[PDB]
């Protein structure tokens, strides 16, 4: 795997693909219009999709050959067959709102919209443009080149080891943590596209890891992907409280942050920080006054060591805190598809059967998270009720 692309398959994903629409167009779910939004994302997939096989009319062989189309099909069948299986198993819960297999859907969706958004960068036009994707950030591209060539998507693995080279990775568990920030499409691969990304957010080069700990796992700022009007109701608890801001990341405009922050008069404003890295705009945003509380709390981080050549470690139990960030806690880690059921002795890790299984048949080194020595397992049930 993955496989070659034939037009049966492309006709077997849009197959699949308007089945999650019509579970999703029912009123009883009356899903958010704000973005992601599923019943826009997945016709303006499609309508691209015909572009794609609209310039390779005459040359279709060499479109399956093409290793990043392999893969994107793959997830989108993959992903696809999720998402119905979802409404499947989920029921009645579908219905209320806030229910676990309904906050999935949402991460499904913000995964969908993660996955146009690198189909459009990848193939502009509907043409292939992977091997000529410019990286914006000079020593990032140069990194990518050096490594990697003209590939335009890789495996976590090799890309793990790759940039272990030159940022150090200390544990599996910031390795599985970093994962979820930089696998957007949540496919086991890193693309260009990707890369470019996160390059971006957690930039400079120079200290790419080390600005990334500092930003993201242990700062009570970070929210990741959220909407304006869930920026907005999260700060309204601290109204009263000028200097209380938030930072987030947006679906609609990947590659850039956007800061919330509680005024004098009352007021929740919002900017964006354009030619400087994230701890810079902070960093004098807190000299100004405007950036004072991190989620409300008057512990703000001191970021200015990043200027610096030179220096901070993280506990394991960041980590796995963080991992358990972008989604909900039912869900297995590994696969991100089964719910956990299996808890590792004495690391007390949690994960479903069918990756510990899956790691082990591999000739793995331990528990798939830390590899540390696996003495005992116990089961655990997730869904007591339902
Ligand atoms: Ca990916
Ligand atoms: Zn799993
Ligand atoms: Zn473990």
């Amino acid at each position: 795997p993955p496989g070659t692309v034939d037009k049966k398959m492309v006709e077997k994903c849009w197959k699949l693909m308007d089945k999650v629409v019509r579970l999703c167009q029912n009123p009883k779910l009356a899903l958010k219009n704000s973005p992601p939004y599923i019943l826009d994302l997945l016709p303006d997939t499609y309508q691209h999709l015909r572009t794609i096989l609209s310039r390779y009319e005459g040359k279709m062989e060499t479109l399956g050959e093409n290793e990043y189309f392999r893969v994107f099909m793959e997830n989108l069948m993959k992903k696809t067959k999720q998402t119905i299986s979802l409404f499947k198993e989920g029921k009645e819960r579908m219905y209320e709102e806030n229910s676990q297999p309904r906050r999935n859907l949402t991460k499904l969706s913000l995964i969908f919209s993660h996955m146009l958004a690198e189909l459009k960068g990848i193939f502009p036009s509907g043409l292939f443009q992977g091997d000529t994707f410019r990286i914006t950030k000079a020593d990032a591209a140069e990194f990518w080149r050096k490594a990697f060539g003209e590939k335009t998507i890789v495996p976590w693995k090799s890309f793990r080891q790759a940039l272990h080279e030159v940022h150090p990775i200390s544990s599996g568990l910031e390795a599985m943590a970093l994962k979820s920030t930089i696998d957007l499409t949540c496919n086991d691969y890193i693309s260009v596209f990707e890369f470019d990304i996160f390059t971006r957010l957690f930039q400079p080069w120079s200290s790419l890891l080390r600005n990334w700990n500092s930003l993201a796992v242990t700062h009570p700022g970070y929210m990741a992907f959220l909407t304006y009007d869930e920026v907005k109701a999260r700060l309204q608890k601290f109204i009263h409280k000028p200097g209380s801001y938030i930072f987030r990341l947006s679906c609609t405009r990947l590659g850039q942050w956007a800061i919330g922050y509680v005024t004098a008069d009352g007021n929740i404003l919002q900017t964006i920080p354009h030619n400087k890295p994230l701890f810079q705009a902070l960093i004098d945003g807190f000299r100004e006054g405007f950036y004072l509380f991190p989620d409300g709390r008057n512990q703000n981080p001191d970021l200015t060591g990043l200027c610096e050549p030179t220096h901070i470690k993280v506990t394991q139990e960041q980590y796995e805190l963080f991992c358990e960030m972008g989604s909900t806690f039912q869900l297995c880690k590994i696969c991100a598809e089964n719910d956990k059921d299996v808890k590792i002795e004495p690391c007390g890790h949690l994960m479903c059967t069918s990756c510990l299984t899956s790691w082990q048949e591999s000739e793995g080194q331990g528990c798939p998270f830390c590899r540390c020595e696996i003495k005992g397992t116990e089961p655990i049930v997730v869904d007591p009720f339902d």
